[PDB]
């Protein structure tokens, strides 16, 4: 048994858990095969003793950050992504010698985000595999793919929201704005010149995994299919690959037990943004006045961030946590609907909930993923001019809890929540596409 494994991972946003888990998904089947973890240190230490404490054949290995020493925040929190994303080639390198020196074991398939373009060659020169993941939908991945082309079909018009575009199959007509961030915006930071990149690069892959099921949007999955030499849909990752990890420490549970069937408003707009203040007090004033029950998890220190007497004045009426066991808030009956900020593992846990969304995106494929879910799911709605004013807030509120719109909107997500159990049954298609990957991963 002289397989070894190389994973690499993007340490930021919501991707090194989710590759993680379906690493660990893999591992268990292979106890023979060899698994190595890249990422940072930080990102690295958080990955740690969670359910499957440890599995004897994956082992962790630090890559380096690209951060100069004695370094501190100023310019914007993207700017220690970029420093990341600057030597991270050549850092992923460094590291794998380490892992191939302590396990006397050349790398024979590279699993790795499909954010890491450099996959393809990387994997070439070591003759291994390059088994890319993408952990977001299939539309945007799609959208990535035909970066070149879209960009072609594009001048003054459609970059000033004048002209749309056909990009996508089954999708309303797309306007600049809408893209996922550096398709057609702001095409030089670091970030859009590795996903320009990495739609060029991922037909080279032996397959490409993606958080996804196909009859989510048949359309764009045979679409997106016919670009690569093997797509494989392992998703949702909360159903193929869930973990026992379940922490709930401000009994967020045993509050919304206590709560009636659908009544309560679960906030929360990912694992890092804080909405601008003026959103903030909108939201806090629209809770604490249309009276609905309310759990959010909200980043950042409340009593500095929220109206003064905020957390007293609303003591009663709903819960404000640094985190939450959203996995399991989502799927409990109390909830009525879900402020999100439409992020695709978000969007996925919502799904198998079966629980309406109200989408406010911020960045990146979030755009996208809120015109997929109010457009053409129809399973939530967006707020007007996305963004959060008191108006807005209660339009989409009252639509989605009170009005026939929102019955709709459950009745869709729960067709769909179905389709999702079904692709993930035994013999599912996603059941399938995993014992693929894992067969193409560990031979
Ligand atoms: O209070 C919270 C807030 C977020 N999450 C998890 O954070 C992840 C967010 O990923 P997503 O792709 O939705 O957005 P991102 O964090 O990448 O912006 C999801 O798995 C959520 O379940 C959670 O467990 N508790
Ligand atoms: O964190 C970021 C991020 O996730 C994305 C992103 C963009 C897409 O187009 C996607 O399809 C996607 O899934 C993610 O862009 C970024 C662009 C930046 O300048 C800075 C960032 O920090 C991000």
């Amino acid at each position: 048994n002289l397989l070894h494994v190389a994973v690499l991972a993007f340490p930021f946003g919501t991707h090194a858990a989710p590759l993680l888990s379906l690493v660990k998904k893999i591992a268990t089947e292979a106890p023979k095969v060899t698994f190595s973890f890249f990422c940072t240190t930080t990102t690295n230490d958080t990955l740690f003793s969670r359910s499957n404490e440890f599995l004897p054949n994956i082992k962790y290995y630090n890559v380096h950050d690209g951060l100069p020493k004695g370094y501190v925040s100023s310019g914007n929190p993207r700017e220690p992504i970029f420093l990341f994303i600057k030597a991270m080639q050549e850092n992923f390198k460094h590291v794998i010698d380490e892992a191939v020196a302590e396990t006397g074991k050349n790398i024979t398939c590279l699993v790795t985000d499909a954010f890491f373009w450099f996959g393809a060659d990387l994997a070439e020169e070591m003759h291994a595999k390059w088994v890319p993941l993408w952990t977001a939908g299939p539309h945007s991945l799609l959208t990535h793919v035909y970066t070149d082309l879209i960009r072609e079909k594009t001048g003054s018009k459609e970059v000033h929201d004048v002209k749309s575009i056909d990009v996508l199959p089954g999708f309303p007509e797309l306007k600049a704005s809408d893209l996922p961030e550096g398709v057609i915006k702001d095409i030089d930071v670091p970030f859009a010149t590795m996903l320009h990149k990495m739609g060029l690069e991922l037909p080279r892959a032996n397959a490409v995994a993606i958080n996804s099921f196909a009859t989510i949007h048949p359309l764009i999955e045979n679409e997106l299919n016919s670009k690569f030499k093997l797509l494989l849909n392992v998703g949702p990752f909360n159903l193929t690959t869930p973990q026992r990890k379940v922490s709930d420490e401000h009994g967020c549970l045993e509050w919304l037990d206590q709560h009636e069937n659908s009544s309560v408003v679960y906030i929360s707009f990912g694992s890092v943004v804080t909405p601008p203040p003026h959103e903030l007090t909108a939201l806090a004033e629209s809770l604490e006045e249309c009276g609905f029950p309310f759990i959010w998890s909200f980043r950042g220190d409340p009593k500095e961030k929220l109206p003064k007497g905020f957390l007293e004045r609303t003591k009663t009426k709903g819960k404000i946590v640094a985190w939450a066991p959203q996995v399991e808030i989502l799927k409990h009956s109390s909830v009525g609907v879900f402020l999100t900020h439409s992020g695709w593992n978000s969007v996925l846990e919502c799904i198998v909930g079966g629980v309406p969304m109200i989408s406010r995106p911020f960045f990146g494929d979030q755009g996208l993923n809120t015109i997929l879910t109010e457009s053409v799911l129809e399973i939530g709605v967006g707020v007007d001019n996305g963004v959060l004013t008191k108006e807005s807030i209660k339009k989409a509120l009252e639509l989605t809890m009170s009005s026939e719109k929102g019955g709709i909107m459950r009745q869709k997500i729960v067709k769909l929540k179905e389709s999702a159990f079904k692709a993930v049954e035994q013999n599912g298609t996603s059941a399938m596409d995993f014992t693929t990957l894992i067969q193409i991963v560990t031979s």
